[PDB]
DNA sequence: AGGAACACGTGACC
DNA sequence: GGGTCACGTGTTCC
């Protein structure tokens, strides 16, 4: 019997089940249950997250340019 | 039907682990489990910069006001 | 030598 | 049903 094959092709597959039930925690409204629509809710919400750190570090160091150019201004 | 209804299945599923690896850094010869694994890290890496970037933009909001009201007086 | 990691066809469940 | 999941199998890489 192959059986040590059968086994551990048995891990792996409960071993990414797992990490489905982890992503899902984390993903916020997704509504058609497939794993496929998962990792596509997945990738999108990944973008959303960079491209929302990127305008908000930029908003910051343009803000810290008025506060200088006022303080500037005082005397 | 039914044979080939499988392989279009697992062609939608294989074509977005491949677009994961294309939109986290880092994660390039990884097995299947640590990519999910490491994109679940990098989302929660990701919302944590958020709260703490907008933490200090309000620091440096109101410091800005207070001296607005001292050049106009 | 055998563990790890992948894609495949087939049975079953809605 | 059409569409999805789980399973054992065949393979290749160290």
């Amino acid at each position: 019997e192959p059986l040590n094959h059968v086994e551990a092709e048995r891990q792996r597959r409960e071993k990414l089940n797992q990490r489905f039930y982890a992503l899902r925690a984390v993903v916020p409204n997704v509504s058609k249950m497939d794993k496929a629509s998962l990792l596509g809710d997945a990738i999108a919400y990944i973008n959303e997250l960079k491209s929302k750190v990127v305008k908000t570090e930029s908003e910051k160091l343009q803000i810290k340019n008025q506060l200088e150019e006022v303080k500037l201004e005082l005397a």
